[PDB]
């Protein structure tokens, strides 16, 4: 090589159709500007506890959340990931797969790196004048490591989301990797000494058993200098297929149709059958109503959230069932209750050196799925069905206790476009999750991270101050490449009447996606979720 | 490669005869001085109205035309088209072509960039001294793209010429890309409220179905380091021939001589036999005359021009036939009317830094053919055409309706050089033009444009005001390479009477065309429409 | 599909500076560099310039044509209003090609009873429009601005020639005729509206 | 033959017009409904 | 047949996507209710 360019930029989403299976080619390659790597040492420290962290009362056990105290170790490793669902989709394109195809599996995954390009500072000028001169360094190393066995601890989710850029055309920096290590956060909220104030039992790092899996300790690392291509790996995924469709059918419209009598009038308003002929559920004579009959399944289960969770490990939040609060009078501008599962998402440089300068948010509803809806202080236990109508007590109208029961079905959120991500690890457990929120994707393990950095570009004296001035300062550029192959079953049409079709939501409007005229804009978001469906 | 010399420059044209048919190789190459890219990222804005626009009232609806507002989607692409003649052809040369052979047919293409040389500024100085060092970088990317499929809207017309430059010695700058975006420019000139003063309807944009195909989104996309070749592409064309020759031949000269007695004075000057043995229009007795007479067919159509045509979608002018106005008083150096169809033509560099400096224009008549000429309100149309002259109601003697008509026979303005277009893209349309105007081919699609753009090159820091400073300033260059062939079928002499040979117009002289002593000069308009014909 | 791509947005952008303010509202250069349609040195803008091509004709219409053999209306080119003032609900007006379409039991024994109507515009196509009288013909096309006389604001004559290309309103649905016969005739009908 | 995506942003698909609302398509208590119009004309395309 | 049913009502539409081609086939099926023929004879006359 030598220089000669060793490397393709194809950036494209290829259908193909046989009509039984829909195979979807998208490639994607975008730029990567790469810097140092500030220090070179592995590190370990403590982060300090938050912003509005308590630090005394009256705001006692309230705010004893949206703390983060954790002990990092940082590296000096940057890792790039795919995880997001922008990074392989154009808008556009993501319409044709929801549109046209119901569920969809990741198959295939590949990906290489070429050509890299590294450049230094030279800084020269009296201080009346600095003239910085960027001068190629043909003979520089940028050394990549691969993980095919997840030996690594698993650092890459769109939570945080730090993926590489969405936009094409755009220049990408990367995030720099860091993992926790066994700490100790806890606090409690009783007191029981003391009511209603919360103490810190113990902080806030345990040096007994802690791992530090210094890397470059484990896994075959690569060099590459200018005009060579680190490629391949080559990826085969098996994971479950995950439906498109959102189900607004929910229980008491499983079954059929409770006999009823047509209406002459029109329209009808009635009218309703007393004497049947169906199962009821308790000892119930009267009346036999579609409110209690044997159904052989059960969708949704009221969750007591929102429910802050204190482990070592945490005030953490442990997740309920998504559902829309449509149905109730929550709704964008009011009354914005939060009561299903809405996560918030929060964005980079949708207008970004505006600036706005902060922030891009969403918080989807998420308003298509109304059948799992589940307000958990509105359902009520009653001790006796039988038919005669119940006392004063027996009847409890506010309790929060999980409902979650061998019967019932639940379904994720699902693939959403762009922040979503389309796998993430399935824990190592004797137990395995059931379904996962937020993750379209469980995989025994994963595609393993893509590591990458700069070798260090010593000047000849090394030994005082080294981090201050040890090394030249220095940056790097290269492409980075992929390659998904994802497998699908279009849907044909169930109904006679026309479809809703997939749309940038209300709030969004058309121009602020399209280009600003100094080239600002923002991506939508359309799960996903796009069709109905029954059940 | 690694530098090693991979590239061929040849600028030559070859002739072949097997005397049935004439083959045209016409190499070209030229230098291409291509920098930045001023902004990254894809834009989108409105053009101001225009010039001279009209603010205000009295010019009413007078001059309401020549306005430009538009809205481009500005993108840092700059691509290079072969669509002018005088890329493939020497003056000297083009000779050749219009006076041997009398149909052309452009048939096979073929174009490869060879070799790519990226440098970057570098400034260094105190202000009392810059001192600009402009040093090679061995690693740069220039990033070349081919549409074969011709997913993006055409741009390459030779309307706003800015193609690759004529002289082959003189190194010459690309256009940048931009198209047109969904706009609403709607004024009136009636008004019906409000006579004969103009409004403004609706403007400037509409967002709600607005198409962004931003690019490297559609195509494969090649990266180029110093020392490779971009090639080939081969493309076949497949098109209906033109011909060379010009029609004085017009309506009234198609059938037979009128059966006439030769004078015997010298010369006659006479005579003509009144009792005739001929077809007639109407009833018609008397007298039977050439100026009656049944023809198979018509040449030309008065059309009513010039015609201002308001639509969405402009102020824009809807052509009418083109034709000379020689035979009536219309000449270079007056009378100057342009009643015909006669487009001035705008230039740059013809004599450039001398300077003009503006501008180099044109305007052919088109003198050479007198064929199809219709003045419009020369005509008119009278109800009966019996024998009996004509009332003084019936005769209407000016209309400017059209007379276009399913008889009619007209022709373009053919191929003229060197500004002329070799070819333009047939509309995608379920009728479609019948002949197109100041296009010599249409093609159900042509080659495809050919987008070429340095890829950014970053300083460590990108995130502050990237665009003012961000990247370090660049600029390549290359050569760009290209093939054609042509057919041809050669004309023998039908006549005994000597030709008059093509030639600069009467309005340029040789000297102009020969380089000055300071090395200005201007190409010649030589159509092309070289020699007159029979029909 | 429909096309909303127009004359005068089929070929390049008219050259331009891009605006440093967000959003610009600009800005326009002058001296370019491109053809023109007349002898026109000033200002060359992309109001005249050469295009291979136009799109759509004016018509004159409505046309009441009388023949044997009718009354009978004789089509235009199908074009929207809506860049114009027309829209449902005002102002309505119907200069375009626009075919109502008159149904039955769409409610039926209800009884409406009379009748299910439609009207599309049609509105997608804003490419091909003309409306017959915006239109003007002047004599001279010198860059000189134009005199009194030589401007005729308002003319109804068919525009059709051997450059436009046009396009019917295309399948629609369910009221549609899938095919028609083509006539038997020694010319033969070039595009054939609503079929 | 079917059109693959030329456009990065997002179309806007074909549906009913503002004229017509859904319930009206969907049967009526009694049974009566009329069809929607929709060309079909759906998709934007250059030229 | 004699009366044994002798045909098949079907109204359904099914797509096939071969990817660079789509073929659809549409069929449908409906009932019909016809009664005379007023007058059986051929006539001409004039609308007002």
């Amino acid at each position: 090589g030598v220089g000669h360019s060793t490397g393709d930029y194809n950036n494209r989403t290829e259908f193909i159709y046989h009509g039984e299976k829909v195979t979807i080619i998208c490639h994607s390659t975008r730029l990567i500007h790469i810097n140092m790597s500030d220090m070179e040492e592995y590190r370990i420290y403590d982060t300090d506890r938050g912003p509005l962290f308590p630090t005394t009362q009256d705001l006692q056990g309230r705010d004893t959340i949206n703390d983060s105290y954790h002990a990092k170790v940082e590296t000096p490793w940057k890792l790039l990931h795919a995880n997001c669902w922008g990074v392989w989709f154009s808008p556009a394109d993501f319409q044709q797969l929801i549109t046209t195809c119901r569920e969809i599996k990741p198959s295939e995954f590949e990906q290489k790196i070429e050509n890299i390009v590294i450049k230094t500072v030279s800084k020269t000028g009296a201080g009346e004048q600095e003239t910085t001169q960027y001068n190629n360094d043909l003979t520089a190393l940028l050394q990549v490591a691969q993980d095919n066995s997840n030996l690594m601890p698993w650092a890459a989710d769109n939570f945080y989301i730090d993926s590489v850029g969405y936009v094409p055309w755009r220049a990408s920096k990367l995030p720099t990797y860091c993992y926790h290590v066994d700490t100790w956060n806890t606090i409690d909220i009783n007191q029981a000494d003391r009511p209603n104030q919360w103490r810190e039992i113990r902080k806030g790092i345990q040096w007994d058993n802690i791992q530090f899996t210094p890397l470059e300790t484990m896994i075959n690392i690569d060099l590459l200098r200018t005009g060579d291509a680190w490629e391949s790996g080559k990826y085969i995924f098996n994971a479950k297929p995950a439906s498109l469709a959102y189900h607004w059918q929910s229980q008491r419209h499983i079954g059929s149709c409770h006999p009823s009598t047509a209406p002459n009038n029109e329209g009808g308003q009635g009218t309703n059958i007393a004497n049947i002929n169906c199962w009821q559920w308790g000892d119930r004579s009267n009346p036999s109503s579609a409110s209690t009959r044997v159904s052989n399944e059960h969708i949704g289960y009221s969750w007591p959230e929102w429910q802050i969770h204190y482990s070592t490990g945490g005030p953490v939040i442990n997740p309920g069932q998504p559902f829309s609060q449509a149905p109730w009078g929550s709704t964008v501008a009011g009354t914005r209750l939060t009561q299903g599962a809405t996560e918030k998402a929060i964005y980079d440089w949708n207008h970004g050196d505006d600036q706005q300068g902060m922030r891009e948010t969403w918080w989807q509803n998420n308003e298509h799925m109304t059948g799992q809806t589940d307000w958990g202080p509105k359902n009520a236990h009653q001790s006796e069905l039988n038919d005669h109508i119940q006392s004063a007590s027996h009847f409890w109208r506010n309790s929060y206790h999980n409902t979650f029961g061998p019967y019932t079905a639940c379904d994720d959120h699902g693939p959403q476009y762009p922040w979503g991500a389309i796998w993430g690890k399935m824990p190592d457990t004797t137990h395995k999750p059931m379904m996962s929120a937020h993750a379209p994707f469980l995989l025994n393990g994963p595609p393993g991270q893509l590591f990458v950095k700069l070798a260090p570009n010593y000047t000849d004296v090394l030994d005082n101050s080294g981090t201050h001035t040890s090394r030249i300062v220095t940056y790097g550029t290269f492409w980075w490449s992929g390659k998904m192959i994802f497998e699908a079953k279009l849907r044909t049409p169930r109904q006679w009447n026309t479809y809703n079709l997939p749309t940038l939501n209300e709030r969004e409007h058309m121009q602020n996606t399209v280009p600003n005229a100094v080239g600002k804009f923002e991506l939508p978001y359309l799960p996903g979720r796009a069709m109905p469906n029954y059940t």
